């Protein structure tokens, strides 16, 4: 129908042009030509307000650059590959703290000297993501070895020895799994298996285990997705067990959708849309001012985090992907409508048409709380990945309406 | 440029949809689910009129499929993947006649038996492109080995021992080089070098050599491109020596553009444009009925080939790519206009706006000469490739002009 088609073409045009714009911001402001890597502590105008290198964002930016370079012809330029390679080098040299050991630092000084180390696998995950993409664009085996080796390091750490990360558990701390873990691991499994039967086959068992774990966070007879649950998949008590993050449930949701799409498993896909897309959104959406809450408490109690009611950029970018994907997958037009809802709200609320890129932090009412375009937790990732994926999905959708 | 970004969007939309259409044709009619491989002998309606498998086109199709699969998201579907793999397996099992040796048959029976062997390298050339592409989408090393091993064999055949190709030398035969050899060689060099720093550097010199040979076909002080020249890059006599093909000149032209795209030589770029684009078009375009002549004689003598005046699909598909790429590399409007001129003519004359895909043979008047959509020399290549590239090229142009 013309109605549908025109709206999609419009949106595909909107996100595509936006990607060009947000990418332009990172291309002209975040490149550290003197030491390699990127500056993410960028002000509203792109001015660097700090020269620290947050490992997460470096890995993410490298992956993003490569990803675009090989998927979107308009991004197949040397500037991207040069920056991406210079980024991988930086990671290759300084990412690791004591660099036999694979444990990576959370943040490094501009020159690559470790400043902080986080007892998690997050820096490492993005490290392996950037490594694998660099290999995809240069075919240099050293990148894939770095990637696969780190991957196996992470698997071991997560499934066989939490020790390699530190923080021996106190007899009082409850053994709880954070959703981010299976999600990230699953993300990796998907990243590596992409166009690689060997790797896809190698981590098949892990991919399943990961999806299964993520599903274990669906609690209260399928009425709540809980950020944390016991290692055995049971609801925890206290603020810890009641903690919710809608933005995260949606992201896990689309990660799961991606995992099952190939599995032509409409059963799983259905359940995921219900419990990971609609439920979180319905609970998370702020009826009074629009936008998804950052945090929530399953029992409806006031969250403990000061910033729970803030509207952050990534839960929305992830909502856009998850809905467009769910629709692309089930054709259920309700999801298309939700995508439109989320997409209009975030495009209207987070974009900064003055300088480029998007603000990442708004107060509950949707007003800009922080003017920074990048920082300790915001880089060239969530936004550009969301725009790229939507652009792709739309392109594919308008190909069946034509 | 609003006055221009319009037709461009128009064309990008037209080529993308057309590509969807032509691809749909091949996907639904060409697959051989019994012995693998594709049927290229299809009538105007997709009906098979012969089950012979022409190695050239078999390799071209497996190449096309994979290329689309990984570069255009909407084609990133199982159908294309499984089909290309079956095509590749088919090629792996029968392309080679004496399957110790590397010589590939020219035509095989539906089940893979050699029917005829062309004393050339073309079959092997496309086998190479198909295997390399199969590597890029499965990461299966066996495919890459097959590719590189063949590439090396081909190089030997044209640079060291052409005798392996067979074809006895005769005292009256003049030693000559046909532009198609350095052309196919350069095409393979660009192909293998894609996102592969190793192979890129490894064949870098050969790349430079081919380009040089090709350029050696420009004669009469840049006033003519000759299909055949002596090994010494000198004009031969007779019909052979004056033989021209505006389609290959234009093809060579963009091959060179892509190649020297890294170099950046504006002097060479201007040259290739002038002699491989404007020249072949200026003298090969049918003023009376529009369209590029198939063959022409450098001396303006009536060709000896019966079909010399026939308007074929691939000279035009190659012209669209060339002009568009030239405008992209030089920004000269004169070239953009020529793209429109060619694009308009080929879309209007070759498209079969009832069954899909294009007719490949029209009489000089532009009327359909043959109604086949595929045959001994027409497969899933020149059209989908031309469309896909123009799409990508228009996307990049629109993004920087917007």
């Amino acid at each position: 129908m013309e109605k549908e088609r025109e709206t999609l073409q419009a949106w595909k045009e909107r996100v595509g042009q936006e990607l060009d714009r947000v990418m332009a911001f990172w291309l002209e402001h975040s490149h550290d030509r003197e030491h390699g890597g990127f500056f993410t502590c960028l002000g509203r105008d792109g001015r660097v307000y700090d020269d620290l290198k947050y490992v997460w964002l470096q890995g993410r930016q490298v992956w993003m650059y490569c990803r675009l370079y090989r998927k979107l012809e308009r991004f197949h330029r040397p500037e991207l590959l040069d920056a991406a390679k210079a980024g991988g080098e930086f990671l290759l040299r300084h990412a690791r703290v004591a660099p036999p050991e694979k444990k990576c630092a959370f943040v490094l000084t501009r020159d690559g000297r470790p400043v902080k180390v986080q007892r998690s696998i997050f820096s490492e995950c993005f490290y392996t993501m950037a490594m694998n993409e660099l290999w995809r664009v240069t075919a240099e085996a050293r990148y894939q070895s770095e990637a696969v080796d780190m991957m196996d390091q992470i698997v071991h750490w997560v499934r066989e020895d939490p020790s390699g990360l530190g923080r021996p558990q106190l007899p009082g701390a409850v053994a709880s799994e954070s959703m981010a873990v299976p999600m990230m691991l699953l993300c990796l499994v998907e990243q590596l298996g992409e166009e690689d039967e060997e790797l896809a086959g190698r981590y098949a068992q892990l991919g399943h285990w990961c999806a299964r774990r993520i599903l274990q966070h669906v609690q209260r007879d399928g009425q709540a997705v809980l950020e944390n649950v016991s290692e055995d998949g049971e609801e925890l008590s206290g603020c810890l067990g009641r903690h919710q993050n809608p933005g995260h449930a949606l992201e896990a949701g689309w990660f799961l959708l991606r995992h099952s799409s190939r599995s032509g498993d409409a059963k799983l896909r259905a359940h995921v849309i219900d419990t990971f897309l609609l439920l979180p959104f319905r609970s998370g959406w702020d009826a009074d001012h629009g936008g998804l809450f950052y945090f929530q408490d399953a029992d409806g109690l006031c969250p403990t985090q000061l910033e729970w009611a803030m509207k952050l950029w990534w839960p929305h970018s992830e909502a856009m992907i998850a809905f467009l994907m769910g629709y692309s997958e089930s054709g259920d037009p309700a999801l298309l409508r939700l995508f439109y809802q989320v997409a209009e709200y975030t495009f209207r609320q987070f974009r900064d048409p003055e300088y480029g890129e998007w603000f990442g932090y708004l107060n509950r009412e949707g007003k800009v709380a922080l003017t920074i375009k990048g920082g300790p937790f915001k880089g060239c990732f969530h936004v550009p990945r969301c725009l790229a994926m939507c652009e792709e999905m739309l392109s594919a959708l308008l190909s069946r309406l034509a």
